C-alpha cells in the first residue's frame, strides 16, 4: 500500500510541469520532499512552480526549458536533469502539444505534429533516460487519456498519438521483463479533469464532469511508485468499471508461450 | 451476405500489392471483375501483378510506382489513380515499412519512420481519397494486426503505428457517421499470415500456425465490401473469440450522448 514516504529523496522529472496536471504533480512532489526537474516552455510560468516547490519542501527543484518539438533537446534535456539529480529515479511524461476539439478535414500538420510530440518525444526521452532508470530500477509514468483506450470524435489526432503510446509502452514492458531489464511501465488512463485548458477546450461540446487536477495528480504519482501497470481515473466509476480490458491480458498470455526470446 | 459481384465494375485502390496479402487482394479484385490501381516501389514486381490482372479478367489494371514515404507522392498517387479509374469506389490501404523482430533500444529513426509510413501516409491516402469517396459512398480499408489491438514483444514501433489507426480511423467514423459523410471505414486485425515476409522474420522466434495468404485478402475484401467496422482473421478461433471488446463499444456509446456535435 502506498506510503509519501516512498518518494522522499527520489529524483523525479516532470514533463509540460508549468500548468494543470503537470503542475500538481510537481507539488505532490515536492510535498513528499522528493528531487524535481521540471520542464516546457515558458520560463515564467516554470520559474513560479520551482520557488513553490522550494517552499512546500522539496530536496532539490530545477527547471529546463524548451520545446517537445525538438528531439535533440528532448535528448539534452534528460541528460542534464541526471546531471542536476544525480541519477534519475523516475520519469513522468506528461506534455501534450496544444490540441483543440474540431472535426478532422485537411490537418495533416496537426496530425503529425501531435504524433512527433504527443508520442514520438516520449520515445526519445525514454531512450535518453533508461541507462539511469537501469541504475535505480526506476519507473516511467506514461499519461495518457480514455481518447488512448476507446474511440472519442473530435480528437482524432490526439487519440491517435495516446494509442500508440499503449502499443509503444505496453510491447517495451513484455520486453523488459524478459530482458530483466527492471524498469517499470505505468500507463495513467484519465478521463475529463478540471485542467483550464481542458474546461475550455470542452466548454459547450462537451458536458459532463470533471475530476479535480489535484487528486488526478496524486493518483498518477501513487500508481507509479506502486510500479502499477496501469491507473484509471475517472469521474465515473461506471468507467473504471468498464474501461477495464481483461480479455486482451488473456490473450497477451496465451500468446506469451509461442515466441521464444532466448535468442536475445 | 456477400457476393462477388458486388465488386464488379468498382474502381479500387490496392497499396503494397507488389507481393504478399497485397498482391493476393488485387487478384481477387482482378476475379471480380474490378478496376484496379495497385502500387508499391518496385515497378518490375509491379509490371507482372498488372499483368496478370488483365489475365484474371479485371475491368482494368494500372500500376504507379513510388515510395509511401514521400508524403507529396501519396498525395499525387490518390488522384492520378482516380483519373485513371475516373473515380473511386475503395481505397485499401495496405503497406508497411521494412520491419523485422527486434528489441527496442534507442533506433528512434525506425519509430519514426514507422508512423511516416505505417500511419500518416495512411492518412494522407485517406485526405486525398475522401472527396471521390464522398461521390461514390464508398469504402476505406486499413489493414492492421493483433500487434493493433494487443501488445506484443519485439514490434513495438510497428505496434505503436498500428494502434495509431485504430484511434484515429476509429475516431474519424464517428465523425463522419453524424455529418452525414457516408464513407464506410473497415479496419481488418490480422493474425499471423504465411506470407514470405512474414515466414522469414518470425522463423525460430515465434512458432504458431500461419493462416493463408489467398484466403485472408479475400476476407478483408468481403469485410470492406459489407462496410463491416472491423474484420478478425487468424489461424486460432480461440483469438477471434477474444479479441473483440464490447466493453469499448459500449462505453463508446454510454458516451455517444455527452458531447453535441450539432454546431458542427
Ligand atoms: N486535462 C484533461 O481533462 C485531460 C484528460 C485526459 C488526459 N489528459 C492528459 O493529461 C496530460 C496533461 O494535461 P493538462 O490538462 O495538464 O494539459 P495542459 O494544462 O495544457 O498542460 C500541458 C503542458 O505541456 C506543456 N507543453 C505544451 N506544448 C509543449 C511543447 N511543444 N513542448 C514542451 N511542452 C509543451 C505546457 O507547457 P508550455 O505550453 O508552457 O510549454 C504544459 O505545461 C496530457 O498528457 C493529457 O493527454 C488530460
Ligand atoms: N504478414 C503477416 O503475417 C501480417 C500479420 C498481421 C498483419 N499484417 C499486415 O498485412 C499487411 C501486408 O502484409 P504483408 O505480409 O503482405 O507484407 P509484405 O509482403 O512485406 O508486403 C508489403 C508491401 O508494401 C510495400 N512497401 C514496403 N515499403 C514501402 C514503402 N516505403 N512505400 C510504398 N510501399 C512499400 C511492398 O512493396 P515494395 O517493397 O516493392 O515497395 C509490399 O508490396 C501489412 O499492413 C501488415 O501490417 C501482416
Ligand atoms: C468528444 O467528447 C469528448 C472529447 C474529449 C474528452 O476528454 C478526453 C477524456 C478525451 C480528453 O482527454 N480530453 C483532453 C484533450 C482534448 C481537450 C480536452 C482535454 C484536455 C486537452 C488538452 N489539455 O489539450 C484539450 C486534451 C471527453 C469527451
Ligand atoms: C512476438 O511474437 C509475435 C510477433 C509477431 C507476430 O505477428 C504479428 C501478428 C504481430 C504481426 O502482424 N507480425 C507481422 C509484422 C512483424 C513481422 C511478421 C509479420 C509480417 C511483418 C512484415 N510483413 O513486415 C514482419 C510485420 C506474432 C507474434
Amino acid at each position: 500500500e502506498f506510503r509519501p514516504e516512498m518518494l522522499q529523496g527520489k529524483k523525479v522529472i516532470v514533463t509540460g510541469a508549468s500548468k494543470g496536471i503537470g503542475r500538481e504533480m510537481a507539488y505532490h512532489l515536492a510535498k513528499m520532499g522528493a528531487h524535481v526537474v521540471v520542464t516546457a516552455r515558458s520560463k515564467e510560468t516554470l520559474q513560479k512552480v520551482v520557488s513553490h516547490c522550494l517552499e512546500l519542501g522539496a530536496a532539490s527543484a530545477h527547471y529546463i526549458a524548451g520545446t517537445m518539438e525538438d528531439m535533440t533537446f528532448a535528448e539534452q534535456f534528460v541528460a542534464q536533469a541526471g546531471k542536476l539529480m544525480g541519477g534519475l529515479d523516475m520519469l513522468i511524461l506528461n506534455h501534450i502539444t496544444n490540441t483543440s476539439l474540431n472535426l478532422f478535414h485537411d490537418d495533416i500538420h496537426h496530425v503529425r505534429k501531435s504524433m512527433e510530440v504527443n508520442f514520438l518525444s516520449y520515445v526519445v526521452l525514454t531512450v535518453a533516460a533508461l541507462p539511469m532508470l537501469k541504475q535505480s530500477n526506476g519507473s516511467i509514468v506514461v499519461v495518457s487519456s480514455l481518447a488512448g483506450k476507446v474511440a472519442y470524435p473530435m480528437v482524432a489526432a490526439y487519440s491517435a498519438s495516446k494509442f500508440a503510446l499503449d502499443g509503444f509502452f505496453s510491447s517495451i514492458r513484455k520486453e523488459y521483463s524478459v530482458s530483466r531489464v527492471n524498469v517499470s511501465i505505468t500507463l495513467c488512463v484519465l478521463g475529463l479533469i478540471d485542467t483550464e485548458t481542458a474546461m475550455k477546450a470542452v466548454s459547450g461540446i462537451v458536458h459532463m464532469q470533471a475530476a479535480p487536477k489535484e487528486e488526478c495528480a496524486l493518483e498518477i504519482i501513487k500508481g507509479g511508485a506502486l510500479r502499477q501497470e496501469e491507473v484509471y481515473y475517472d469521474s465515473s466509476l461506471w468507467t473504471t468499471l468498464l474501461i477495464r480490458n481483461p480479455s486482451r491480458k488473456i490473450l497477451e498470455f496465451l500468446y506469451s508461450t509461442s515466441y521464444n526470446m532466448d535468442r536475445f
